[PDB]
């Protein structure tokens, strides 16, 4: 049982394997140990909860490639494309239920209940941005930022609320958390767009992020374009896209600072939003 | 956020209803119910547990014709024709995590790592199908049998397992369950190769190994007449080979007699955990497609 359950689990792990060996940030791992610097989790539930954090990223990013139809990822062809659709499918989910049995090991008795929460914020969130890209109906700034506060906002608070189980530290993170997870989008949108040939394949696919988003609603004729293509669906500033939204991050980043700020400072939390800042000044 | 979570919510749940339309035989709700004639399970909870098993029957079905490639369900388009892959994955997937959330509602300690566990057993026996397909590894016999009661009986597993958490009776039922297991699916098996029947009304217009050809590729290991046979005809012609082939090796008599022996077992071990008149009159029905 040991030798054959290793070898069943290696095969079932295999192209999450892939995507994990890829060069990547662990920004989840960075930002829980920056977090830490106020919660105080004793280093062994910390640890569980990165793992089952970096666990469901991963697990998330083989389903959102195969979702989007992406060719690559970490520059490097996409684990679909390499090890096939239904063996992706079938990693990625053992993983999210390979996460529950490592929340169980917390052995609170909410965790699971947020851990619960969180994935079916995260579902929602990519099922809107789904129904979004089938139908071409491109989401407003607006509805955008809703949707990416649960499809990436939704991980972000799974790590720090299961820290909070785990902590007597009771100030508000929650806005903190929705300016961080923002921004981290943000930056992924404008760090995948900028150099217009991902640019325009995305507008041609109908493939939404910050950049497109921007450049698709600043057409005059965009309302009556959009609102053509809504009817089919059950759905309700002269500057560049790329500048738009190195000013939307310039600004998110300013608000980071001045949220962290109010918490008391965060020494770790700011080198690492400023690190992350580089990318788009 | 109130009438906006109900539109979301139909998002993310269409091809879920879809599959939900077609075609099928529910016998997890028939094994449910053939169970607790032992476990006599408070209506609350019962209902509960049988909702749960049947979200995550129905999703795991989402994600099996997807990850097996089917064009068809019953006859009918596979869900993902319909929706499109992403959608049905992400449908599928959220309903995996609303059977999470109704499992919750059961209020027992326990529940939660059974259903931690099922769906763990559930994703071992799908992934080693997958990756036995995509590799062009043939499982042995014993192979395929431990893969079948992971991926056949996992959800099987669960909603007795649930119901056990509520009941007075406390006997170990997973020895039958894994008979009951082997023996559904080794029937299935034989009556997709041997009847027109049974395959019209369940596999209308289908083409992926099984109990038949297990035995057959491995009793003559030195033939390619399967596998050559599978990569040749339209299916009727493919199938009456593969069939005169499984014939006239002996692979539905040794089927035939594995199911007797499984059929006479799951007899043995009803007994032994004090009978269950529906559950030996289920057995026996199912029994008559291979007499
Ligand atoms: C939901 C989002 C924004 C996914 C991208 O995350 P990362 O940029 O952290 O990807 P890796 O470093 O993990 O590759
Ligand atoms: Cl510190």
């Amino acid at each position: 049982m040991e030798k054959t359950q290793e070898t069943v689990q290696r095969i079932l792990l295999e192209p999450y394997k892939y995507l994990l060996q890829l060069p990547g940030k662990q920004v989840r791992t960075k930002l829980s140990q920056a977090f830490n610097h106020w919660l105080k989790v004793p280093e062994d539930k910390l640890q569980i909860i990165i793992e089952v954090t970096e666990m469901l990223h991963n697990a998330s990013l083989l389903i959102d490639d195969i979702e989007d139809n992406s060719k690559l990822r970490r520059g490097f062809p996409v684990a679909h494309s390499i090890y096939g659709i239904p063996s992706v499918i079938n990693s990625a989910n053992y993983v999210y239920f390979l996460g529950l049995e490592k929340v169980l090991t917390l052995d609170h008795p909410d965790a699971v209940k947020l851990f619960t929460r969180q994935l079916l914020e995260l579902h929602q969130g990519q099922g809107l941005d789904i129904y979004w890209r089938d139908n071409y109906t491109c989401p407003t700034e607006e509805e955008y930022k809703a949707m990416v506060l649960q499809k990436t906002g939704g991980l972000f608070g799974l790590a720090v609320g299961l820290m909070q189980l785990f902590s007597d530290y009771k100030e508000d993170l929650k806005p903190l958390l929705n300016t961080l997870g923002l921004f981290f989008q943000i930056r992924d949108d404008y760090a995948n767009l900028h150099s217009n040939k991902s640019f325009c394949e995305d507008l041609t696919e109908g493939k939404f992020s910050f950049p497109t988003i921007h450049a698709i609603w600043s057409r005059p004729e965009s309302t009556q374009v959009q609102n053509i293509l809504r009817q089919r669906t059950e759905n309700i500033e002269d500057v560049g896209s790329f500048e738009y939204t190195r000013n939307t991050l310039k600004e998110l980043e300013a608000k980071a600072y001045k949220q962290i700020d109010a918490r008391g400072g965060n020494p770790e939390l700011v080198a690492l939003v400023k690190h992350l800042s580089k990318m788009f000044k």
